[PDB]
């Protein structure tokens, strides 16, 4: 069991990482400070891990009782109505401020569960058990929770930290290849924004990760968590630094909202968003040809898309980018690369013609 | 302009109190930190105050553009579906993280706008402009925001603190006697929980408050906000001490949900429920009978109910109380009077016979 910690003072919490951690009941029990637990998962994950997870919380612990809600599987259910099922279940069972929610699944569940937890009775303790690469390197950590609105991605939610995060890499064993690769998008992101040695290591080790080698995947998770924990501890609520985690995400969200929720996996949208934001960066003269080539090579190694869907138009991009949460006072700040690899800027001061070229170069219409 | 602070370090903020405050644009504009504002109000309040508040937000203020969203008026509407109207409007007009919400109304609007602000883009700034007594003396202060569920009161929300609170005493001039009176319930509450001298003051001053004397009303407000600000600063998230503000509110919330949201005013529900709490306190032999009948009498001078509605039952009270937020690991903790006037306890330890003796005394079935 490795531990990357997130230090937010009295609200600090541990990220436990290893194999078979779902068979170490002591880990979860330590963060369940009440009698009752509500596991939140979806229809795909539930048959695989729920019994295991209730097992890990109860069968060797007699004073803990566990309930579940199984929500439908899909990014397209990341909405207020599907979230209302969690509040409905919790109130039907008469759960109270001492209960604990447990997010069992990918990033869709983590985000929904975290926000529900933030809001139920004005907040109850919750724990993350990510079961995707995406969630294990990104979504489970940091306490950004919430839902999509039809006009945009993550527009309603809460900053709300879990009590712990339990990553067991065995759970990746049941994850389809496509879901695996899409999680690596965010791993590459850490490399580009602030982690050149991490990036470098990925250029060498991407075949391992794609072959799902345990040691590789475990380090990519660990090192991703180190980055994300550092940033969150410094900038929990995104005054400045935290926005760096949004490289390729202004575009990537435009791909998700535009291309209709769910068709492309998030990581697939980020893959393509990142290429676009690399291209803009070059066009602005802020980065080298070499970064462009290496960004393009590594995502190709991960069999992720390096351009957006051919139905995405320039107008859809602009219209969805208009509700990006990096807008301040009607001004669109972007995350762009600048200088040697591992360097990035959070800025609203970029030549808009460069942005316009990038859109027109990547869009068929 | 009388000020009363709320002390939460870097989240501290003033409550301004006085007449004609809506005629001092300076006060609102100080706390609007961006170019955009969305005034959330309702259809009763809008055509009386919206123009004026838009006028104050923009006078000598080119930098700021102001929009509004008009919600339906009623406790009935204090729920998630209606709140979607705030999000939908916000996103449609592309409001960003730097926008400010202005909650313009009674406590329904405050709680709703508060929780909408907490959640919009995971938190934007908001400001409180209470226009009912209930709001001016209680709900506007403390950053307890949220909404009802069918099965219970304020079971979804957040602890979110406003940028400031603008009590303009003139807004009470348009409020009906019934609404005004119902506000006085929380004024009394402060007396009984922690402020004996204030209580004694109200006993002299009740006829004055019911006649809308400017001085009495204003001092009630200041004293009511001082109490709450003191409690909120010490216990913002309700670890312990804050729960004391819920005297008679366990019973009260049960009346609201039991008898139908908005059939009685909150204040009216709270009055009856306070009277039940004192009865239970006496039955426990924790309280002298002078406190019982002193309470009964001040409420009657406010023309407030001292019984719950005739169709409330014992079962209804018990089933709604089971989802009170004062319940912890299945144990219902209550606010009860013990000792001289102005002293309180929050306890899980009481004889349950006292509890359903008081339930059977007040309910026809
Ligand atoms: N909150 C944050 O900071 C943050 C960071 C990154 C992403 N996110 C959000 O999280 C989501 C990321 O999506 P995701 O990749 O987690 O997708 P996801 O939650 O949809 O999961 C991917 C798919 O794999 C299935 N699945 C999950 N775990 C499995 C397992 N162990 N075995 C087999 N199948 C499994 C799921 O049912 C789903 O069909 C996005 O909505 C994104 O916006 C949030
Ligand atoms: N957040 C807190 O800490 C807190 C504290 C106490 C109460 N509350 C909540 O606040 C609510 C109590 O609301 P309320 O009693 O203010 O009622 P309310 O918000 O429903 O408004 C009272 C009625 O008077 C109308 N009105 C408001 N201002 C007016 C004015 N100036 N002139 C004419 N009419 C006006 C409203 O449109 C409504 O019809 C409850 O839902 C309660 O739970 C919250």
């Amino acid at each position: 069991p490795t531990i990357v910690d997130v230090d937010l003072g009295d609200r600090s919490y541990p990220i436990y990482i290893g194999s078979g951690l779902l068979d170490q009941p002591d880990l979860l029990q330590r963060h369940v400070h009440g009698k009752r637990v509500l596991v939140v998962t979806n229809s795909t994950v539930a048959p695989i891990y729920l019994d295991k997870v209730v097992g890990a919380l109860t069968n060797e612990n007699p004073n803990v009782s566990v309930e579940s809600v199984i929500l439908p599987d899909g990014e397209k259910y990341k909405n207020m109505d599907t979230l209302m099922k969690v509040f409905d279940k919790a109130i039907e069972s008469r759960l109270d401020r001492r209960c604990t929610f447990v997010a069992l699944g990918g990033g869709v569940i983590g985000d929904m569960c975290g926000y529900a937890a933030a809001s139920f009775l004005r907040g109850v303790n919750f724990i993350q058990i990510p079961t995707t690469v995406m969630a294990q390197v990104d979504s489970s950590v940091g306490g950004k929770t919430g839902i999509n609105h039809r006009l945009g991605k993550n527009l309603i939610g809460a900053f709300y930290q879990p009590q712990c995060v339990l990553i067991d890499t065995d759970t990746l064993n049941t994850l389809p290849d496509r879901e695996l690769a899409s999680g690596l998008a965010e791993v590459v992101k850490y490399g580009l924004i602030r982690d050149a040695n991490f990036f470098e290591w990925q250029e060498k080790n991407m075949p391992a990760l794609m072959a799902r080698d345990p040691s590789a995947l475990a380090y990519a998770i660990k090192r991703s968590c180190e980055n994300k924990a550092e940033v969150v501890s410094l900038d929990e609520k995104e005054s400045g630094l935290r926005a760096t985690l949004n490289l390729g995400h202004t575009f990537g969200h435009a791909i998700e909202t535009g291309f209709g929720y769910g068709q492309w996996l998030h990581g697939e949208a980020v893959a393509a968003g990142m290429v676009m934001a690399v291209d803009m960066s070059y066009r602005l003269g802020w980065i080298d040809e070499s970064i462009v080539n290496r960004a393009h090579n590594i995502l190709q190694q991960a069999k992720l898309p390096t351009a957006p869907p051919e139905t995405m138009t320039v107008e859809m991009f602009k219209s969805v980018m208009a509700v990006d949460k990096k807008v301040a006072d009607g001004l669109l700040r972007l995350i762009l690369l600048k200088g040697p690899l591992g360097n990035c800027v959070f800025t609203g001061d970029y030549d808009r013609k460069a942005l316009d070229e990038t859109l027109h170069a990547f869009c068929k219409s």
